[PDB]
This record gives structure tokens, C-alpha cells and sequence, in this order.
């Protein structure tokens, strides 16, 4: 209803940021050095799709590589959905940090201000910041489900915010539900300085890409992302491939 | 000589930037949120100093904390020196990816265009940006001299470009020689892709603070920095003899 948005990138030519798209690479929000003989970017390729010729791919790691999209003033609730093909997994992974793939941020200049959907501690999870605090709690880190290196994923995220009693967020791998926030329980260190509207001020700007808070490089490729705020699943083509 | 100066943060307010410097703090030149209410700062202590009252506190971690001053055009060499109070140690540090306190940069944008002195693989040493590459080579990693915590260091780093067949680097611990870059033959990765004039446009920024990337958050103080193109070195108060 105020988005509904698909890009495949298939109207881009090779090695060009995808048209329509902002970056934040390398810490800086519309990077002009965002090009094939830098070591970090997101450019459209036409090596790897899932549909058509094109997918978007990023190279990066500590730096993150990401195309960024404007987002509809009044959003309540966002729903972010891409094919998405990864150089290493995400879950079920010993030592990590926390590393991100999709988010929403609320100031386009800086990574201070944004939720981070990918995983934390080594289960698929979610990081906010300012607080740094993250979902879920302690007992379930390193371990879960995991979402596999090397293979297309159709992953969606439903951010419900607005005038509601506790803002919650739901993670899907293939129509699977793999992680929630509910309550504030979720949260591991007090949940967002005890914020239960924590996606206030958060959807201003919707981001794609690999950023990596657990020191590994990566390459990433995504296509048919779709943002709404209606909501998104995957169909017979991208379960079934 | 083009610069010559001293700052012992005396003249500025506890909790406020130092006055006349820039910032570089959570990946952002000049952040305007750079407050005693964040988890990541840079600002005028009085709760510990070297000289007089107050020092700069940064605060920060993988994320930045740094204060930035200008340098003129067209210089071929650059000291940057300060007395150094850090809660942790730098060098012969198990499992450390690379950490540093001081450093020069082209752009003030961005850190991707720099150079990086405080520890590289848990030797004290240097890091360049955009080549990643790092001095010393992996035989001298997580070993060497020590920067030791909870005290405080007379730290000087002398970057010599310009006209000269190598670009070098030489840093000092209370005047101690305690890391040179002089050959391609220093560098692990084999020296910075070839380039000998590797200071080439990175003197146009200097930088003080904390930027760990080995995830280790810190809190350090500097006190009395000084940023010239003509040699700097330490006093016998700042070498602490006692
Ligand atoms: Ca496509
Ligand atoms: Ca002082
Ligand atoms: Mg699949
Ligand atoms: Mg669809
Ligand atoms: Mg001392
Ligand atoms: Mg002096």
C-alpha cells in the first residue's frame, strides 16, 4: 500500500551499481568508488542470477558492501524479501560475532542507527544499534538453524512497528520461520534499553548486502528483491529450484 | 617548516571535542554526535592527565575514536607524537588481527586511504590502506616489544616521504627505536603492491585514537600531542626516569 517494490536488476549493465540504488561501502554512504577494481563493492553481475540474466553481488567483509533504497515516510511495518546466494553460512557457527545481510536504517550517512538481520553469536539473529544489544539470548547462540553456503535461499524479514504494544520482527528461510522477537525476553542484555517500539525511527532506509562483524570476507549475490508493506513469501519457483 | 604543534588540551572543557580538531569517530569524519552520552568518543578528560588537568579520552573499539588536524600542502615529512595511557597493551599480543593509535590519512572521509601505526598480528607495527599490507612480516607476528598497559607512553612516529628512493617509517617508545619500515622487504605481503613512494598522499590528515580491528574495545588517553615536519622526541619528565 505505500511500497511495493521488486528490482531483479536485470535493466543494469555489468560491473554499474544497480539503477534506482544507493550504496553504503566501505563506511560511506554513496561511496563514488563503488566499481569492479575496488576490493569492496555491490555492482549488478551476470555470472550468477536466479532469474534473468543479472543478480546484484557484493564483495566485502569488516567493510561493508550494501545498495541502500529510500523509504516511504509513515512506514508502521516493512517486509524485505531477496534470493540470496552466500560465500560462507550464516547459523549454527562457532566464534562469530555478528554478521548481516538485510536491515532498515534511519540515517542514510551512518551504521549506528539500524537493525541487522542475519546472525549473532552464531545463530541467525538480529543486532540493533545504538543499543548493540541482540536476539536471541545467550543460551541458543552458536547453534540453530543455518542457512547454507553455496546455494540460492529465499529469505524474508517482517518488521512490525508502529502503534502496537511491543515491536516484533520474524525471519523466514523458504517459508520457514527460523527467528522471532516478540517480547522483550528475546533480547539478550535487557532489550533495547527496555524500547518496546524499537523499529521507531528505524524505516527510513531499507539496505542488501554482506557486512560482517566477525572479521570474514565474503561474496554475496542477491536478486528479485522485493520491499512492501504488504506481506512477501516465497512462490513454487524460488522454494523449488 | 610548515606546522608546528602542541596541544595539551587545556583551553577546552571536560566532555567537549578538543577545540580546532576535526573528528573521526564510528566511521564518520566530524561526527556531530561526538558526546559524553555514546558508547564511542573523543573528548577532554580531567580525570586523568600527563600535563596540567586534562587529557583526550577516546573511547571506541571496532568502531573509531579519533581526533583529525589539517596538515599543509605539500609536505614531504610528518612527526606525530603524543604521551600515550591505553587500557590495554599493544604488541607481542596473542591472536590480534591489527590495532592502532595514531596515523596519517589522504582523505578525510574515509579510512581506506592510510597509514595505521600501533600493532600488526600482535607485534607493534604499521598498516596501509588501500593494500591491507602489514610491517613486520609474519616471522616477527605475536612477539617483540611491548606498549604496556595502564602506564603512560612517550610514543613518536616519523613517516619520511617524498624524494627519497624508499618511503620509511620509524616509531619510538621514551626514544627507543621499537619498529622500522626501510625496504620493500619489511612488508609481509610483499610491500604495499610495489610501491616504494608509499607515503604518497597520505599526508594530509593526521590522527590520534582508537581503532582495533580485533574487535577489542579500549579506553585511552593522550595528552601533550604534537604533529610537526621537523623532528620531535620526548623530555626526561615525559621518559619518566623514576
Ligand atoms: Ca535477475
Ligand atoms: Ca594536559
Ligand atoms: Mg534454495
Ligand atoms: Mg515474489
Ligand atoms: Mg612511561
Ligand atoms: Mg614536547
Amino acid at each position: 500500500s505505500l511500497i511495493n517494490f521488486t528490482d531483479g536488476f536485470e535493466s543494469t549493465g555489468v560491473n554499474q551499481q544497480p539503477s534506482g540504488w544507493g550504496n553504503f561501502v566501505g563506511w560511506q554512504s554513496n561511496n563514488p568508488n563503488n566499481n569492479i577494481g575496488q576490493s569492496v563493492y555491490a555492482l549488478v553481475d551476470n555470472t550468477r542470477a536466479f532469474t534473468g540474466n543479472n543478480s546484484v553481488h557484493f564483495k566485502g567483509g569488516a567493510a561493508p558492501a550494501q545498495i541502500v533504497r529510500t523509504l516511504p515516510a509513515g512506514l508502521d511495518k516493512v517486509y524485505l524479501k531477496a534470493m540470496v546466494y552466500m560465500s560462507k553460512k550464516l547459523g549454527n557457527e562457532a566464534g562469530d560475532n555478528h554478521e548481516h545481510i538485510f536491515g532498515v536504517r534511519g540515517n542514510v550517512a551512518q551504521a549506528d542507527n539500524e537493525v541487522r538481520f542475519g546472525q549473532i553469536k552464531g545463530h541467525v539473529g538480529t543486532n540493533e544499534m545504538p543499543s548493540d544489544d541482540i536476539s536471541p539470548p545467550q543460551s541458543q547462540w552458536y547453534s540453530g538453524p543455518e542457512i547454507a553456503a553455496d546455494t540460492w535461499h529465499c529469505v524474508v524479514v517482517e518488521m512490525l512497528g508502529g502503534n502496537r504494544p511491543y515491536h516484533q520482527l520474524h525471519a523466514y528461510l523458504d517459508n520457514q520461520l527460523i527467528h522471532s522477537i516478540d517480547s522483550i525476553s528475546d533480547w539478550n542484555n535487557g532489550g533495547v534499553n527496555g524500547n518496546t517500539q524499537w523499529l521507531d525511527g528505524k524505516l527510513n532506509y531499507a539496505f542488501f548486502g554482506w557486512h560482517s562483524f566477525s572479521n570474514n570476507n565474503a561474496d554475496v549475490w542477491m536478486d528479485d528483491i522485493e520491499i512492501s508493506d504488504q506481506p512477501i513469501s516465497c512462490d513454487s519457483r524460488e522454494l523449488e529450484h
